[PDB]
């Protein structure tokens, strides 16, 4: 490609040596596929190890379990602390009506550079009903899953919105050297049973009709709006722009699974930027 | 204290909620401590696979040296994983075989020169040395936790060393006075190697006139011998702690590591693709 001029002038006996290295490069890649699969099993094996601290965190956010004294001693901001810290705790008094941690997952998702662009303002009060975000991996349907848990809400009846990605760990047969890790095959969202007139994924538009029975009058059409909850209506795999869009969907699921869920409080508090 | 981009929300938080956030920081450390064990087991996994790669890398070293002849299956494998047909066959006939061209000349020089990050480290006076580069190899270790890169040189007029080794010491446990910044294995120390240079051919040094700061010739131009820009400063990395002595080295030390990572994690597994030029960065595809 970018050294094509050198490759062209290579004598044929040397070219054949380069062909031999490409054949070897396929074998090295096949092993790298076995590696990533064993890394995948490792992510799964550790899910049980994380579960305790993630379950404990869900109880704190819902107000279902009260913090222990040892937890009170942990500094709220690992930054500068001493008496400079003590006046921070004294900045606002306790409110027994303030139960749990309000707007927790909204704040963590809004604080991530990539995700914040997906959250529009008409999405904001919906994500306030977000109790927990969950992820889990799988081998037989190879890939992982993200579960969004919503409390009872006036926007829709669903209590969990699931986003599942089907991942391929083997090199593509008609692009074997292109392999750099697990690639997406398919993304499957979820169907949202919205309540009336509150579907944010949809949008009403007015246009003057020029001809017909409604000439000189406005019809109200319904079209797509920008919303985070389009995340659960992903592009299909099967304008060839989709291959950009599917990756854009995937790059968001990666951010949610790999970074925010293990570091939720640090995005809430803003110690990562 | 605007290390926190949500500081305004955190301050006005009522205290009973603040206490809930403190509890989440306690949990975040436990998650990180578990994440520390994960990266350790990925490290153990990387070591376990070294034996599996070695054969294919050993086969590749033999091909580059001209020690082994390609097989029929390999002759049929396309040289360029791009467009090929009759567009391909005319490439093979573009130049005739030369039996004096043994092995693959300038392989590792071309592979490293083709990488975005490394090409900036290779200056022109480094080029004829890297033609003596026979093989680049890397391997990880537990006891001094980290990994190592060894550069294999044939006999050469530039120095006597036959292998130059670059060793990185990695930390897999969270910082005791920064546990929440943990995001993976971090570099503790990078250790280069002493190069037995020949006479008048040491590229790492450079004779320059420089204004003297103290002494009898203060304010005057002496001929000092000082460091030159060369890839081979890679083997004299900055030291750790044993705005100019802290935040300089600590930035340079990571920059050294980020080069060893590219060499270990990206170039060595994909050497031929950098040679052929189908990759030029850690943005693989």
């Amino acid at each position: 490609s970018t050294n094509f001029d050198m490759i062209q002038a290579l004598p044929l006996n040397v070219k054949q040596r380069v062909c031999a290295l490409k054949n070897l490069q396929m074998k090295t890649i096949q092993i790298e596929s076995d590696f990533y699969k064993r890394v995948h099993e490792l992510e799964i094996e550790f899910e049980g190890k994380f579960k305790s601290t993630f379950d404990q965190r869900k109880a704190i956010v819902a107000g279902e379990v009260e913090p222990t004294k040892e937890q009170i001693d942990t500094p709220i901001l690992e930054g500068l602390e001493g008496d400079q810290l003590a006046e921070l705790y004294k900045a606002a008094e306790a409110d027994p009506s303030a139960k749990g941690i309000k707007d927790f997952w909204l704040t963590a998702l809004r604080t991530h550079d990539l995700v914040a662009e997906a959250i529009e303002e008409h999405d904001v009060p919906i994500l306030s009903y977000l109790t927990d975000v969950t992820t889990a991996a799988s081998k037989d349907p190879a890939g992982f899953k993200i579960e969004f848990h919503f409390a009872t809400n006036p926007y829709f009846k669903n209590q969990v919105l699931t986003k599942t990605y089907l991942l391929g760990f083997d090199p593509d047969a008609e692009a074997p050297l292109q392999f750099d890790g697990p690639h997406v095959i398919r993304a499957v969202g979820d169907t949202i049973e919205w309540e009336d007139g509150k579907n944010v994924t949809k949008k009403a538009v007015k246009k003057k009709q020029k001809k017909g029975a409604n000439a000189g009058k406005f019809l109200t059409k319904t079209v797509k709006a920008d919303s985070f909850f389009n995340f659960f209506e992903p592009p299909k795999s099967k304008d060839e722009q989709a291959e950009e869009f599917l990756e854009l969907d995937y790059e968001m699921g990666q951010a949610i699974r790999d970074t925010i869920i293990p570091r939720a409080v640090l995005f809430y508090t803003g110690e990562l930027q």
